[PDB]
């Protein structure tokens, strides 16, 4: 996250770090949303690669012992059945991974709340991205958790051409733009949360940035609309 600020350590329960094995040790790769206490939701392309993945919940410093985390093994990787990773601009860029073990609910491991299917937000609403990505274009990721306040930029806007034009579908979410503030590598696969009715919901999963940077004027962060896919990870609960 570029022009973040250290999120508190119970702010964002949901908020979960994507790990790879790397050697002898794990690598922060992106982020997801807790949503059942052995499912989590994420990006499609954070797990192209065939790597071993595990989640840590409850985790704020990814370089120092919190206290508060759990650590469990990814069982099952259910991508969805649209997605394809040479053309991220298409959408489906949402994958949901059972865990080995539930992970036990705490003040900072909850499940994140989702919309109700087909929510879209009013253009400049009030919204939150989180993640440990990298705190600049081209930078390192962060050591704690960031939040930034990224307002929505509704589809109309989104898609016009001094924005993403084509490239944004309404399948997906787009917020920030500022050129200050935005989500960066590291982040994909975790929350936006907004702020509706007095409560926050995962309303996207990060998915992309411009190839120019990451805090790009009129180049807001793009997320997976969650509220699109309600169905889609309901029905795949179901069946796993
Ligand atoms: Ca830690």
């Amino acid at each position: 996250v570029v022009g973040g600020t250290e999120a508190q350590r119970n702010s964002w329960p949901s908020q979960i770090s994507l790990q790879y094995r790397s050697g002898s040790s794990w690598a922060h790769t992106c982020g997801g949303t807790l949503i059942r206490q052995n499912w989590v939701m994420t990006a499609a392309h954070c797990v192209d690669r065939e790597l071993t993945f595990r989640v840590v919940v409850g985790e704020h410093n990814l370089n120092q012992n919190n206290g508060t985390e759990q650590y469990v093994g990814v069982q099952k990787i259910v991508v969805h059945p649209y997605w394809n990773t040479d053309d991220v601009a298409a959408g489906y860029d949402i994958a949901l991974l059972r865990l080995a073990q539930s992970v036990t609910l705490n003040s900072y491991v909850q499940l994140g709340v989702l919309p109700r299917a087909g929510t879209i937000l009013a253009n400049n609403s009030p919204c939150y991205i989180t993640g440990w990505g990298l705190t600049r274009t081209n930078g390192q990721l962060a050591q704690t958790l960031q939040q930034a306040y990224l307002p929505t930029v509704d589809y109309a806007i989104c898609s016009s051409s001094s924005y993403w034009g084509s490239t944004v579908k309404n399948s997906m979410v787009c917020a920030g733009g500022d050129g200050v503030r935005s989500g960066c590598q590291g982040d994909s696969g975790g929350p936006l949360h907004c702020l509706v009715n007095g409560q926050y919901a995962v309303h996207g999963v990060t998915s992309f940035v411009s190839r120019l940077g990451c805090n790009v004027t009129r180049k807001p962060t793009v997320f997976t609309r969650v509220s699109a896919y309600i169905s889609w990870i309901n029905n795949v609960i179901a069946s796993n």
